[PDB]
């Protein structure tokens, strides 16, 4: 690798480790914010558009219910998410601005990206052209080069987690499955369509699962549907482990070749996991037109700018029932979340 890249990644790792070893804590409180609108909701948390009452800035506030985190055995994952997010710094990662906890909940206050999820745009447009898919893919390649150099596995690559910003660039959100891993890890996590075979088969797996997921993402962006699509998870898993993938005839030969090497069921043969690491991907013919430095510097004109009216516009997000942010009079699960 060019010494320029080595020295960049060495500095990136130094800066990450300093924050990793001494995490920030308790940098805002709930009553500093007005709630605006629920942007997403799940089994143990929600994401809320909020506005800071003094500065007027908008943020996406992820709120996790401590009792539900415990019940669903997600404690370590939530601690991973916050400790990692407060320590990273890269152009295509959403920034954590504040974090805090109270008697009931954990809070991560992130930048708000009003352009919405790639998922919505992809489903509205049908499929992306190869140049359009390649622009997004290149950002993920660089983001994974960064994260993996810090010994971080992301483990949740899917279109819903890629927000499109005001310049048309990606910002990766949701670090709920991200983990610092030297070697292997074992947790079953990730959306069915994106799971690598070694996860399905309950093996000790490594960063190669992220490169598999990139193959799935590129296929889905360029085709409009994922490669192992089926109606129930069991049938999806059978397809994933089979070693077979079919490509639309509109795919270029270069795209097919790259995808065969990312969607390699033998993890010891999978691009991103060989002796040349990420460079087997960056040097592949499908990326021949990609100016990696210009992408990193955000100097490439993006495929499209999402339509939105301003930093408080929620039009590109969905409508959800609005529920209270209740804070118990009594502290819940204090011991489990001491480090948050
Ligand atoms: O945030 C984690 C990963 N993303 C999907 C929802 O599950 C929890
Ligand atoms: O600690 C083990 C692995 N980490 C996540 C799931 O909980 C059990």
């Amino acid at each position: 690798e060019q010494e320029s890249v080595k020295e960049f990644l060495a500095k990136a790792k130094e800066e990450f480790l300093k924050k990793w070893e001494s995490p920030s804590q308790n940098t805002a409180q709930l009553d500093h914010f007005d709630r605006i609108k629920t942007l997403g909701t799940g089994s143990f948390g929600r994401v809320m558009l909020v506005k800071h009452k003094e500065t007027g800035n908008h943020y996406a506030m992820k709120i996790l219910d401590k009792q539900k985190v415990v019940k669903l055995k997600q404690i370590e994952h939530t601690l991973n998410e916050k400790r990692i997010l407060q320590a990273v710094n890269f152009p295509f990662l959403v920034k954590l601005e504040f974090s805090f906890k109270d008697n009931s909940n954990l809070y991560m206050v992130m930048e708000y990206v009003p352009g919405g999820e790639m998922f919505s745009h992809l489903r509205r447009i049908g499929r992306f052209s190869e140049p359009h898919a390649r622009f997004y893919a290149a950002q993920i390649v660089l983001t994974f080069e960064y994260l993996h150099s810090l010994d971080l596995i992301y483990r949740d690559l899917k279109p819903e987690n890629l927000l499109i910003d005001q310049q048309g660039y990606i910002q990766v959100t949701d670090f709920g499955f991200a983990k610092r891993v030297k070697g292997r890890t074992w947790t079953l996590c990730g959306t069915p369509e994106y799971l690598a075979p070694e996860i399905i088969l309950s093996k000790g797996y490594n960063k190669a699962v992220d490169w598999w997921a990139l193959g799935v993402l590129i296929y889905e962006m360029a085709a409009g549907y994922p490669p192992f699509f089926a109606d129930q998870p069991i049938q999806i898993y059978e397809k994933i482990v089979s070693g077979k993938v079919r490509f639309p005839s509109h795919f270029s030969s270069d795209l097919k070749d790259l995808l065969r090497n990312l969607l390699q069921v033998d993890l010891t043969k999978r691009f991103g996991n060989l002796k040349n690491g990420v460079n087997d991907i960056k040097n592949h013919k499908w990326f021949a037109t990609t100016d990696w430095i210009a992408i990193y510097q955000r100097k490439v004109e993006a495929p499209f700018i999402p339509k939105f009216k301003g930093p408080g516009d929620t039009s590109n997000f969905d409508d959800y029932e609005e529920e209270e942010i209740r804070v118990s009079i009594n502290e819940k699960c204090g011991k489990e979340f001491t480090e948050f």
